């Protein structure tokens, strides 16, 4: 496998920028990170009222309308050491948070994060959808062929949708509480992304914008609820159809969607996507909502994820959607089921696994050339064991086989899931 890993990287290294442009849509925001300090926190709590704050540290509010609710929610996460996120619907509270400030800024949303990766690192032209492109928002994009449609211009040439993170380490102490695990609470001063807001220009002239791309990656659907999914899903469906009529392949990393009704709806929406990516948790979630409760559990029961179970789950997915490309990724191995055939599918998976391994050690991919670092990372033991399993069930030749007109491709691993499926999707078609 090591030789195939080297050859794959070498090819993608030279071919990835062949992609003429990638359309990235919907969710983009600003992440404002604050490393909490006990003195500062306790002082602010006393100012607003210790008793008030405490009540919310016991029962998380539905939303954050007042300062006590904000601080209490922070405490809620601390005393339990568990993540939680709530919308800040009060101007007053947003102003409070703005003044409170932050220690570091980071690009948020899959659109912004992939623009920086695909455009800022891989050198591929990116057309991004940014709900609110403020000066601060724009400053978070890296240099490179990163654009937004009105002619295409760089973000820097164009309100703040800020998510305040409030992070604390394990055993962080405040009042008489102690964090049982390193975590964070997020105050989202953003009422655009939660509803999958779409810029007016993208609603009115999507075809013209779409024509500047070769591939598309859609994200931001997971937070939609049964109450607000109506209009956005209809819009996304309209865009997908247009993309499909143009020959533009669209991809989606099926991020966990809490609302079960929306989850099922996005599953069916896949009939209009060319490609979908997901891990064991997301696959189990999807299979479960399709009624296959038995499979769902069996897909996440064993570790590594039971390969036979995963494939059966994947086959159920294709049966209901006809999705032409599926990229399954977990710790230990990746699997792809594609109507398109060839070793290029394997080249792409291998390249994406190297990207993941690189971001795993380095913690951040800054140059394409840095991916070569993943070459020296030994192949996982679990990876070889799963291969043994799949060679018993299928006639795999160097990780390649087939099933029901779909090519099956396996790869032993050494990437936020997004870095993985996006890198493989884009690299695969750069070779086409």
């Amino acid at each position: 496998w090591e030789s195939l890993y080297e050859k794959a990287l070498d090819k993608v290294e030279a071919s990835i920028r062949k992609v003429r442009g990638v359309l990235l849509a919907y969710n983009t925001n600003i992440d404002a990170i604050k490393y909490l300090k006990r003195e500062d926190l306790e002082k602010r709590i006393e100012k607003v009222g210790k008793e008030e704050v405490l009540r919310y540290s016991e029962e998380l509010p539905k939303e954050i309308e007042t300062i006590p609710q904000l601080l209490g929610s922070i405490l809620w996460s601390i005393k339990r050491g568990k993540a939680a996120e709530l919308l800040v619907v009060s101007r007053e509270v947003r102003e409070y948070m703005r003044k409170w400030g932050w220690d570091e800024l980071r690009m948020g949303g899959q659109v912004g994060i992939m623009a920086n990766l695909l455009g800022g690192v891989y050198g591929i032209p990116v057309i991004a959808h940014v709900p609110q492109l403020s000066e601060l928002q724009a400053s978070l994009f890296l240099d490179g062929p990163i654009y937004v449609p009105t002619r295409l211009i760089h973000p820097r040439e164009f309100e703040d949708c800020i998510h305040y993170i409030y992070e604390f380490p394990r055993n962080f102490k405040v009042l008489d509480f102690e964090a049982p695990r390193e975590n964070r609470f997020i105050g989202a001063a953003d009422d655009y992304n939660p509803i999958l807001y779409v810029r007016e220009e993208w609603i009115e002239r999507f075809e013209e914008i779409a024509k500047r791309s070769e591939l598309a990656i859609i994200s931001g659907l997971h937070p939609l609820t049964q109450e607000n999914h109506g209009k956005p899903i209809k819009l996304v469906r309209e865009h997908l159809k247009i993309l499909n009529d143009l020959g533009i392949r669209a991809h989606l990393e099926f991020a966990f969607t809490p609302d079960e009704v929306v989850r099922l709806e996005i599953v069916k929406l896949l009939k209009h996507f060319y490609s979908v990516g997901l891990n064991e948790v997301e696959l189990a979630s999807v299979v479960s909502v399709m009624g296959e409760k038995e499979l769902a559990e069996r897909i996440i029961s064993k570790d590594p994820a039971d390969p036979i179970a995963v494939i059966e789950g994947l086959l159920k997915l294709i049966k209901e959607t006809g999705v032409k490309r599926i990229h399954f990724h977990t710790y230990g191995y990746y699997l792809a089921l594609t109507r398109e055939k060839g070793e290029h599918v394997r080249d792409a998976l291998l390249f994406s696994a190297l990207a993941a391994a690189t971001k795993a050690m380095k913690g951040n991919i800054e140059k394409l050339s840095d991916i070569r670092e993943g070459l020296a990372v030994p192949i996982g033991e679990q990876g070889l064991e799963v291969e043994k399993i799949l060679e018993k069930e299928f006639s795999l030749r160097d990780g390649i086989g087939s099933i029901e007109d779909y090519q099956l491709t396996f790869i032993p691993t050494k990437g936020i899931g997004d870095t993985i499926s996006s890198s493989a999707f884009v690299s695969e078609f750069s070779l086409h």
